[PDB]
């Protein structure tokens, strides 16, 4: 139905493309990057993390062809030259990681697009949305540049919503043991973050994250109640959130998990998941939900301090949420 | 001075041997394992984690020779046949990981040894000691089988002591992002812990740990105040403790770090360290201290919740503490 | 059809089971290992290398239930106590790694089995077979303890066959950059092979291999003409054979690749495959063929020396060849 | 003595600096990259591969201060704006990776430099040199832009020299199982080489290499006789050359190894080394030689075909050869 365009056909760009294939309401008709159709086609066909694409892929002229459907391939470094309007693209997924500021993301709008979804925390966005938590705050009339937050926030926000509405959160701190990403470095190179400058596959790398505070963006009641950090480790994909929080009401482990399980089977079905299996990160590769509670890890002290651990395929979960948001926005009128 | 014997010449056994080379008060005269002198000599000479041994190594007869010093090599599976007494071994470092129960560890005593140091949490030990925290509780007259706890507890205990004596700990939870060890599995094999059964270098593996509760063994005041877990990740060595705790007194980040830094330069010098550099796990390989505070990671909410992150070379730090304990015990009289 | 038993439900054991699900001529009614049905069921369902098994898996008291069918679980360290005869098991896949010698493998026969397939190079086996190369040499009346060779031999033999019949091999040498396996070590531990004693996920590890020599067991004409080595590297699965050989007939790269391709689309279809894609090891995880030619790597000098590179999923290709062999052996009468 | 400048303070840049500290004939007075003195100082002090630099490192306003000496830090993306002449820099090590073509490298000369050492295979260089093989061909009056070849060529050339002079090489093919480098990608990203575009730490990655052909630049007699490929694997450093060659003279493994050993203890000492130890890649990290023969791997068939395996720390060996070359070039007059 709605024509979509992806700017930055990378880990998120391609994952989003695959998710879109499952939703007949959104049609990805064009992608943009900094290489040729040949290369983008080869990357989409063979993925080191998610395997071989289950569809026919070819190159026709200077474009891609997926299961007979033709996808326009652009290679414009400057978003202003994307002419999205010219080909009827209404929604643009900004996943280059270079245009998180509104002044840059808005270039897609000048190019003819109607809505822009920044696939990451943003700067001066009209609004930040986490599906299953605050999509209702989206306002078609004023929100044109939207942020889908980070995968980490998308994992924490949902169960943080549950703990707070069910038991009340006084304060809490989190740590996300996160798989390395392309923002890091192969072997000790310059980086604004002296931590991320170090060989990604050789160390446990502590780094700062705003995912905790960003939760306040979608859950205002929690402003100033959370903070945390990240630890990048030697895994190519799949991460996990570890939250330690002080609760108002007195509770037991069973209660906490019971609340989380009910929410996952209820109002958060498809967003929050609940597992009582003793699994590891590899088992969650391909997971489409935003957050799966590792129930066996639930822990409580004095009935006031709790530890909740949740899994998330940082590439997949988030990309599926991007498509949900794109469909949600389209259904609101363009 | 005191003759030492090492049972289980592995990651800890060999690391302990190297540490002993630096202390003229302890002399390691015999090691036992399940292989031949040739093999143990080759392992001691070339280490994948700590590099080539800086000393001359050879094999003479059925024994090892390190810088001209001869080390007896035994290959007795059953500790009772070690005849430590016959060669004058008074202290035995039990690092096979198979004899953590007192009934097994005591076999070294029947063999003629006077004291046994179990290099891990134990079962029914006469006492568990963490150097810099409770070595004063050691009683030469009644403590013959001693536990040096785990490397994780050795990392947490010291700064937990400081936070509690300085600000008072109501309760706290910790998570140790830990390098894989030989207790794990290369590729999905049977293991009592269905988590540790999974390919160690391919996933982030959540696992349970008693390091938090074990802190109570050396710091009785903290009984029932702590609990936590571990996450084994794809790194061959070096781990980090992440503690989230509720404090009694109201404090600031600067205060917390100031207290930790003073303790590291004071009463805990050589045990607790303090760093304000943005480093990663590889930078701590070879670290001899038990715990180095990553000050930049210190974080506080409402002046009541704090996050303290500390580094520890799980093999090296602990092994150096084993030698300290052996010397400490010897100085108490055998 | 013919009932099979798996002794050693490990990487090959469980992969052999997966393949058997697709082969109507064979049925797995029992497996034996050193643990409980709950551990094996958990391992069968969650695989760090091949993902979640696409089938119903549960535990029936003391047995496994896969897609309704009930699999009997044994835990006999001694093959002589398996009593295969009491459950009608005719063919036993010996994949423990401990019974590669006929004296030991033959115990399954004493236990009621009729044929034993050793999943690896063996000692004193009645015959060594490489599917697609010499299954014709199989003698139902004389061969009871059969070896399915190694996965490396299964990868090399098929195209070595093609090269020799088509151009004649004077002599050659190979190196297989092979993924690590459970025969190695996590962190420097005793091992008969001092190279394999070293941390598997940390180095490139040269180790000897008899795969090249073994080719002669299935292709007599190549006796004494081939030799090689292995290099274990930090990947969990998938390997590649690198053969450099002197040919009798003068050839060009195009002619060598054409012969390999024709053989793959002809007589060796399903056993040998041919690829002109610039792929990497991760791309062959799950591959069921025994050998896939990496055509872009084919090289020639003076029209006499050639380099042929072929990929292989050491777990899947081999495990499927084992099932193929079991079905073949059965079609000959037991 | 002669003042040197390093353009590109990366893996080779910083390793070249470490080696220069030990060479009295050369002094590094300035380095150029794309960041601030604080970033470079932090990278120089903490290395994920080679550990903490054993020296005093600090920042003096806008420059580096190593063991007292002050190093000027530049940040000019355009080599033409380096003004080496104004600071007396005579020799410049071009190790950015972006200026391997003479048209670009020659800019340093236009900037006041007298000689330029390109740390890699080059295009239109006045001459390519492999230390210990053909430095004699150097012409101070005609050669201004010199290439120090690749680390792979530096590893292969020295023993290829020995084999040819001693037995005569008819033809051969090599494969270098090489550690990943910064030229690769963290997670499937565009790259001219579709193989190198794939996650470096997740697969075995075949890639082309001109190292074998390049040998002819330093050993004319071997022109058109050698060829090969590379296989990038999941290790951060250290590589190994695997050469299979047809010899003119009939030989035994013992004679080949004896020749290699004699050459290592003779004319090629310090360049070529010989080892009879069963080591692994981690053992050669820090090795300063260009090539170390793994004698246990030497193999021969029909007394004519031989396989020689040699190790090399692609970062350290090469970087030291660069310093050696710089000192040599200087001893010839600038
Ligand atoms: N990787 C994760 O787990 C994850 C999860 C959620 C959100 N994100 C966010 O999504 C964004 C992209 O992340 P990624 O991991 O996919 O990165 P990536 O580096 O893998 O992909 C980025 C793609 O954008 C292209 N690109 C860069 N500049 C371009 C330009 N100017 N014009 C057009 N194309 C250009 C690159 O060629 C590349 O293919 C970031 O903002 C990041 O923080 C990442
Ligand atoms: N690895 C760490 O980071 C770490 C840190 C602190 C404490 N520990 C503890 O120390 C112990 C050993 O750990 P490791 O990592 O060195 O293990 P390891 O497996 O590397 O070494 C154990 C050694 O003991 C030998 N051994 C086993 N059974 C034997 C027997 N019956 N008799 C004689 N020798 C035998 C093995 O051959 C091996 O060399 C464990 O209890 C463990 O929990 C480990
Ligand atoms: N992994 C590969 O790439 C590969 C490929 C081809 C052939 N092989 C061969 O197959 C065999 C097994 O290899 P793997 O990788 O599956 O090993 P593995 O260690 O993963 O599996 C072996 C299984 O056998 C069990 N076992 C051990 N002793 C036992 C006993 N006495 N009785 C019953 N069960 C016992 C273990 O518990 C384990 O689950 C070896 O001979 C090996 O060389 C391995
Ligand atoms: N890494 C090895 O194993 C190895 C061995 C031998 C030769 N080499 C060669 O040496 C060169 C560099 O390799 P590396 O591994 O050190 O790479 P690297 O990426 O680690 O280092 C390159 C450095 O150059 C800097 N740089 C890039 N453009 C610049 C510019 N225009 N001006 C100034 N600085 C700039 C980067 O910031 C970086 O720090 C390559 O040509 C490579 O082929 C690498």
């Amino acid at each position: 139905a709605v024509k979509v365009g992806i700017n930055g056909f990378g880990r998120i760009g391609r994952n989003v493309f695959r998710a879109a294939l499952k939703n007949p309401d959104i049609e990805v008709v064009a992608v943009n990057d900094l290489t040729d159709a040949n290369t983008l086609a080869h990357l989409l066909k063979y993925d080191s993390v998610h395997g071989r694409l289950d569809a026919e892929v070819s190159v026709n002229g200077n474009n891609l062809v997926v299961n007979g459907k033709e996808i326009i391939v652009k290679a414009e470094r400057d978003p202003e030259n994307l002419a999205w309007g010219e080909i009827g693209v209404d929604i643009v997924v900004e996943s280059t990681g270079r245009f998180t500021k509104r002044e840059d993301a808005a270039k897609h709008l000048e190019a003819g697009a109607k809505k822009v979804i920044i696939s990451a925390p943003a700067k001066n966005e009209d609004i930040t949305i986490v599906m299953g938590v605050n999509q209702d705050k989206y306002d078609p009339k004023a929100h044109h540049v939207i942020s889908n937050a980070s995968s980490t926030t998308n994992c924490l926000a949902p169960f943080a919503k549950v703990l707070h509405e069910q038991f009340g959160i006084v304060r809490g701190m989190m740590t996300t043991v996160h798989s390395y990403t392309n923002d890091q470095r192969i072997l000790d190179l310059p980086h604004k973050d002296l931590r991320r400058a170090r060989a990604a596959a050789e160390s446990i790398i502590p780094t700062t994250t705003g995912a905790a505070k960003a939760v306040a963006l979608v859950l205002p009641e929690l402003k100033g109640k959370l903070n945390g950090m990240a630890m990048r480790v030697p895994t190519p994909n799949v991460s996990v959130v570890d939250l330690v929080a002080e609760l108002e009401k007195e509770v037991t482990v069973e209660e906490v998990n019971a609340a989380l399980k009910a929410a996952a089977e209820g109002e958060l079905k498809g967003i929050l998941a609940y597992s009582e299996e003793p699994l590891v990160s590899r088992d969650y590769n391909g997971s489409t939900v935003s957050s799966t509670i590792d129930a066996l890890s639930t822990m409580v002290i004095d009935g006031k301090m709790v530890k909740v651990v949740s899994w998330y395929d940082n590439e997949t979960g988030y990309s599926h949420r991007v498509v949900d948001l794109a469909a949600y926005i389209a259904s609101k009128g363009l």
